[PDB]
């Protein structure tokens, strides 16, 4: 009901976080450019958490798109899954107004310690990718904008690989990424994830990718892309091989 | 697969138990009728886990059976839910070799304090439970035998209803329940489950059911069921197996 | 200091605690009659604590009084420690601006549900209880008052003994019926860490102190309150402001 | 009474597993620090407490204030009883066959008792500035006993840095803090942990107000493991030229 939707995500996180609590998390999402939501410390009732995996499951099921290309700019790193556009995500009235909610937002915004600002590209709104074959794999990437909220709605077991790895503190230089040079200056961060999970992700300074699947498995998530003050900033790159699969910059 | 199964699982439990907590899950035990292996103390491994989830998957969709009824000998408590016969479970090489491993059985046993022998009768080895709908449930019973273990393979948000609720250090007299009434004597612990736990039961003196759904949702679980050395069969009330059975009753 | 007391425990306590949660320490006080105040629910900043238990020190070298006595209001039940005066520790202005603090009794008001007054007898406002050798306890018994928060300073290893024995829901009697409450109900047994601090409905709890099992220091701070039920009083009974009082022995 | 290997050989065997003392070795290479608590306790609490009592052999609390040299001149402010400790607990506790047998799971490597019987060390920092300062071990491993620990907003705790090397001509100790993290490690009392003391750089943590941390060192021994250089020995010998 929108309304009460936000009044009662508003008990679910005071009954679980504090101001002192979230600062914790605020730390440690400025070190890993990461913080975890699990089953330890939830973020969403599991009832909404099955509603918005119920409404995915359906957008899955009708427009799913196959994508298997490279990107150069980001090196020519792999994109081999399926995508829903955010064009059909925005049409579910749960997670179009879920993304906007003011009390999540609000919460969140204590963990990047900055304004949370639901203004991105329509194209990039939201993100379905569900990998399904071995081999497919989110390849090693940049955002272009500041903050993503991403749902781990089905993981595969952690031996069959999709876990997220990342390096934080970095940036993406379209003109010369040098995506395998900064892993051999840094050191590699590997989350693993389990379904029901969802994480904070600061996609714009940390360089990050999903393991490939060592077999078929299934791997669901969605992904709500904030904007920071910062990228209110024009696009470049004509690297949008989620909306559009022959991108400038997507070579098969 | 195959035999290479009890030594990954071998290998699995030393890195988590010690005989020391072991006997500290064996104290909850014989408190609760009940310990419940979740994302803090897992049980089996991630993939073993799935697979046994994906031939429970399959099983459903191929041999599901709906039932829809009262069980005199448990006071005419509902059985709401689809099944999967023992006889269909067992096709599973992989189910059944697991049900029977001495590495599984064995570790358990330092929880149960005694052996736990895979000797029961071959229409309740296995079983499989699916609830779809509103005012699903498994009813208030017990079992005929000492020791099961529950796969809460898929289970729906805790809000929807599908929770274990359980009377540990009870007895089962098919000819006068008491149901209701021990009930009103004792105090009922209600365990939340989420999907990927598992749990062992002690079956025999653990009143139990599942708190029906608020809604239409999805709950499946996988039912091993071993004997103890206590453990000739009566009532008539195997319903699982005989939905006509005689203490099965209608509407 | 003085009124920055206020300010900073109004500070601290706002960035731990959330009405909801609040809430529950509420539930789990009228369910035991008891609530902790540890590692995982601070009360006050470790300053605070610090002042009050340097404050506490001092006054328990300075006069400390022994108690080895048999109380017949609480079924002969024993008193073996050492204790400091109420009018002794109202000197201390830390202690007693603290014992009033409109932000202390405010925050502890949502875990009762009722307003904490703190008027109370002179000579029980406040109490220091030091035990440092084998058999010392405060024995089972009552609270002539609602509320009491405890602060657990000094608080020997778990198996030295120590800790609190509560039995909530219960009150007190001319015929206490101790150890008949204790066969009837069964008794929790709280352990205590040095810095602790917890808040006791002592009037509806029977509660005791498990003795010492060897030598030991265990000094605690009482801050006794009152609710509206509590402002007509009996018993001849208050042995820690007068020794020789009826029901010793 | 020779009865401790069979309460040790039972305590152990039920508290880890061979796959569980694998971890342990892992965070023992990588950390050159392993601590042994409540979740993995390594003595019984009866064990110990005989031991905290045994040691409270302080008898021979001899104070100590000097700067060793070859460790850049760190300070050592602190008591000591010298390997006096020698108490039939501790020394058939060290040579414990069933001790040595599990710790080495953690090591990967057999542990010695031939060490130099100058073996055994009791710290006890009381006021403030008292520290063990920075300095390495001319032995190999070394089992310590945090019998008690003052709280950590007071000090005390083992700043440590593992894969090291101690050159006691350069010893090269604030050098080596620039270019290495430092792990720091709390310590509660009751807590024992073993520290490869040749390659970890490591110290306690200035107490900042008068405390009491006291501890039981028992040092062993490894293969690789000499001549005994630089005249340091400020334990046993508090006029030792290395001294200040
Ligand atoms: N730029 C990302 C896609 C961002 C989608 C929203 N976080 C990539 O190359 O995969
Ligand atoms: N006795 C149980 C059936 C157990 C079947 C699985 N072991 C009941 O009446 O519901
Ligand atoms: N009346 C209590 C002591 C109360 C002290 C003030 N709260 C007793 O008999 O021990
Ligand atoms: N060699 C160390 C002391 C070790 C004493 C024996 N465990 C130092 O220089 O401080
Ligand atoms: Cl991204
Ligand atoms: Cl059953
Ligand atoms: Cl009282
Ligand atoms: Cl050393
Ligand atoms: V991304
Ligand atoms: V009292
Ligand atoms: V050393």
């Amino acid at each position: 009901n929108v309304e009460q939707i936000d009044e009662n995500l508003a008990k679910f996180l005071a009954e679980r976080y504090t101001p002192e609590s979230v600062a914790q998390l605020a730390d440690r999402f400025h070190r890993f450019g990461f913080v975890k939501f699990d089953a330890a410390n939830r973020l969403v009732p599991d009832e909404l958490q099955t509603a918005v995996r119920e409404e995915c499951d359906l957008l899955i099921e009708q427009h799913k798109e196959r994508r298997n290309l490279l990107l150069s700019t980001t090196g020519n790193t792999p994109r081999r899954m399926s995508v829903v556009k955010s064009e059909e995500i925005e049409k579910s009235e749960l997670i179009s107004t879920l993304s906007r909610s003011e009390v999540l937002l609000g919460f969140l915004a204590g963990i990047t310690r900055e304004e949370i600002i639901p203004e991105v590209s329509s194209d990039e709104r939201y993100l379905i990718t569900h990998q399904e074959f071995k081999s497919d794999t989110h390849g090693w990437h940049w955002g272009d904008y500041s903050f993503a909220l991403i749902w781990a709605l089905r993981m595969p077991p952690i031996e069959h690989g999709g876990m997220l790895q990342a390096v934080p503190h970095t940036h993406w230089d379209k003109s010369n990424p040098r995506i395998n040079q900064t892993l051999c200056e840094r050191e590699i961060n590997t989350h693993g994830l389990e379904s029901g999970d969802l994480y904070l992700l600061r996609t714009d300074t940390t360089l990050h990718r999903t393991v490939p699947l060592s077999e078929d498995s299934t791997r669901t998530i969605l992904v709500m892309t904030w904007a920071a003050k910062r990228d209110l900033k024009d696009l470049v790159g004509n690297d949008r091989w989620w909306e559009n699969p022959e991108a400038e910059a997507a070579r098969a």
